[PDB]
């Protein structure tokens, strides 16, 4: 007969977060923003098979792009097949040909977001145990438990609160300053074991990772990942910034009522011996031999003399506290702001999640 729904155990802020990151409207908004046809590709219709087939179309396009003219299919023809697999919407005009490396990576980045949307759908599937029991958790407790990631809301007087607020305020944009609403301490267990492997590795820094809302659930469940087909200015790794304003550019938020809500992570990254670069290298898949990280160095860096430390699981972790200052050694760099790169998932541990407006 009628199953009982148990009261929610979660505080209001965490309830709102959980509502936001599993929101169907949000997921569909993200798809429409990536030019996808949500009518032809419903959320409940998304499959891993479809996404794999899309990546296979992009791989064929990549091969056609990298040359030469070998008498294969045209770029228009191979685009047309991609759009059969992954329906796009451009006001019912024909979609554009995927005919440049820039556009190709954009379609790769899109499919990676769609893969993390699919993940959140699959995660929500009702299990057979859940159908037999006569009392069920509040839907938000259920969704929270699916993450298998401990979240703890921080209050104003938490040991790290002011340190994190200062990091945000001092390294964020001077005019378009993102407003802190909430901070959660993040404990994704199953990250801990692989992270402990790097315990001898010094040079740890708390670094920003801005993200769109559509991939937050996947990150909470899985950690920050190096996905096949991922890339960027410093190659195939996980990207962090010491400047909030740099990471805030990657925060795709959503309109709530009269405000715009978005999410940013702080990860503890074991950088070890750093290799500094000053020119883009999209082909990097690891640091040079003897290095543990690659730092694309910017014209500016948060004033190192203002750096502080937090103790996280018995380790000292550098947290920038200073406004960006010019670095004369990197004044001719192709990077205005630094991008911090690691090339294995175990060198980072999620530590904090911030809600910003
Ligand atoms: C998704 C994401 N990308 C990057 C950053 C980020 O915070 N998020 C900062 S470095 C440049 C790339």
């Amino acid at each position: 007969s009628m199953k009982r729904v148990q009261p929610c155990s979660l505080d209001p802020a965490t309830q709102k977060l959980i509502t936001n990151i599993f929101s169907k409207e949000m997921f569909k908004n993200t798809m429409a923003l990536m030019d996808l046809d949500v009518k032809k590709m419903p959320l409940g219709k998304l499959s891993k098979q479809q996404i794999a087939r899309g990546f296979e179309a992009l791989e064929a396009l990549e091969e056609a792009l990298k040359g030469p003219t070998d008498g294969g299919q045209s770029l228009e023809e191979l685009s047309s097949h991609f759009y059969t697999v992954i329906p796009h919407n451009f006001g019912h005009s024909q979609p554009p040909p995927i005919n440049s490396p820039e556009l190709l990576q954009a379609k790769k980045d899109m499919l990676l977001v769609l893969a993390d949307i699919e993940l959140a759908q699959a995660l929500q599937a009702v299990s057979e145990q859940e159908k037999t029991v006569e009392e069920v958790p509040h839907p938000l407790d259920r969704d929270y438990q699916l993450l298998k990631c401990q979240l703890q809301l921080l209050d104003s007087g938490a040991p790290e609160y002011k340190v994190i607020q200062t990091y945000l305020e001092q390294t964020g944009s001077n005019h378009r300053c993102p407003t802190l609403q909430h901070i959660w301490k993040v404990n994704q267990e199953g990250e801990e074991d692989r992270f402990q492997a790097h315990s001898k590795l010094g040079n740890r820094k708390l670094l920003w990772h801005g993200t769109n809302m559509a991939v937050v659930a996947a990150i909470l469940t899985s950690g920050l990942r190096i996905m096949p087909h991922s890339g960027g200015r410093v190659g195939k790794g996980i990207y962090f910034a010491s400047e909030n304003s740099k990471s805030a550019g990657y925060v795709i938020g959503m309109k709530c009522g009269a405000h715009h809500v978005g999410y940013m992570f702080l990860g503890e990254v074991a950088l070890g011996r750093e290799h500094h670069i000053n020119t883009d290298n999209p082909s990097l898949k690891s640091p040079p031999p003897g290095f543990d990280s690659v730092i694309a160095r910017g014209h500016t860096e948060p004033d190192p003399t203002q750096d502080t430390e937090l103790e996280l699981d018995g380790q000292q972790v550098v947290v920038p506290q200073g406004q960006p200052v010019p670095c004369p050694e990197f004044s001719s760099s192709t990077f205005s702001q630094s991008e911090y790169l690691i090339y294995q998932e175990s060198q980072c541990r999620l530590r904090y999640l911030l809600e910003v407006h």
